[PDB]
């Protein structure tokens, strides 16, 4: 009953050679069986360095080269062999597309991932094909949301954006906006929800294919929802989430953020105790843990400790990024005890 999520890049499993490729598969397979939990949200882009850019994907489509057909496959295995639902993991924003799209601008007066512009409805189309060929070539369950759908305070300053904002009762200075905090305020607020609304617009085109049972979730960074006023430059809010998605993936990842070794427990309970004063929030909300040190591997001790401490503070629905599965990192034997949902009817 509690969700249980492994979150995986397909770049893990990835060979030229076909042959080891599949032999890599087949592991991963085992591996999420062997683990005993709900959910795993699977990466349908390409991005093995990291670079906040994707150019290729795992999946036919129109517009991007695949790197190899995997996607359909490692999720119908997952979801028929391993025992688990699968979300399709996507970028909303970070996409090589066209150059003639619009990217998302910074302030060219402001004090000083690869995005487009949401506000651009070229950009919204062409995304919105990407999703649509992801949809028409595999079976999925729900669709993941990547954390790149954000803004800062001193975005998105195009003139698409722009006009947005004026349509909206903004000033078209963005400047002035800033010099006001009312109106700061209400243009931050206003841009959370125009990032929200154009996910949502994802999903339904990806539901036209696969149809309404089709679950969403988003990943929101942990400075919303533990210093709200935060939202000012992320255009993520937490109760907008909850509101809008099924699952909210909160990314309860301290050492990315920079906290303190010895300090990680204590922000992570923090974390907690934010969500259970927003009632039922906990009920809609998966706490991702890190399993990597951004790189380095967080000890299975470790992660297994910080799951103790989650279910602890009444957290049930939790999980971790990424999962090393070729080299049994973190160590099943280790995480399973504190992860597995085998045990509940």
């Amino acid at each position: 009953s509690p969700q249980r999520i492994m979150h995986i890049d397909l770049d893990y499993v990835y060979d030229e050679n076909l042959q080891q490729m599949d032999r890599n598969i087949d592991v991963l397979i085992q591996r999420v069986k062997d683990m005993q939990i709900s959910t795993v949200y699977l990466q349908a882009f390409a991005d093995p360095d990291g670079d906040g850019l994707v150019k290729e994907v795992w999946f036919p489509n129109r517009l991007l080269p695949m790197k190899a057909d995997i996607f359909s496959r490692v999720a119908w295995q997952l979801r028929t062999r391993s025992g688990v639902n699968i979300y399709a993991w996507m970028p909303v924003l970070s996409w090589d597309l066209d150059p003639t799209l619009t990217r998302v601008k910074y302030l060219p007066t402001g004090e000083k991932y690869h995005r487009l512009s949401p506000f651009d409805d070229r950009v919204r189309a062409q995304v919105g094909m990407l999703y649509e060929d992801l949809a028409g070539h595999a079976a999925f369950d729900g669709i993941l949301f990547h954390d790149d759908a954000l803004l800062s305070d001193y975005e998105d300053a195009s003139a698409p954006a722009i006009t947005a904002y004026q349509q909206a009762g903004f000033s078209g200075s963005l400047s002035e906006i800033r010099q006001n905090p009312e109106q700061f305020k209400q243009w931050a607020r206003f841009k959370s929800r125009a990032l929200t609304d154009f996910t949502l617009e994802l999903s339904a085109r990806v539901k036209a294919i696969r149809g309404p049972h089709i679950k969403t979730a988003r990943n929101i960074f942990a400075l919303p929802v533990i210093q709200p006023e935060s939202e000012a430059w992320f255009a993520q809010n937490y109760a907008d989430f909850l509101k809008s998605y099924d699952w909210t993936a909160i990314m309860a990842m301290p050492y990315l953020e920079g906290v303190a070794e010895k300090s990680a427990d204590q922000w992570l309970i923090q974390l907690t105790n934010q969500i259970k004063n927003i009632p039922q929030a906990k009920d809609k909300s998966i706490l991702e843990l890190q399993a990597q040190n951004w790189h380095q591997a967080i000890s299975s001790q470790q992660l297994a400790h910080w799951m103790s401490l989650l279910q602890l503070n009444g957290v049930k629905n939790y999980g971790y990024y990424p999962d090393n599965f070729l080299h049994n990192q973190p160590e099943i034997d280790l995480i399973r005890p504190e992860f597995s949902t085998a045990w509940y009817p």
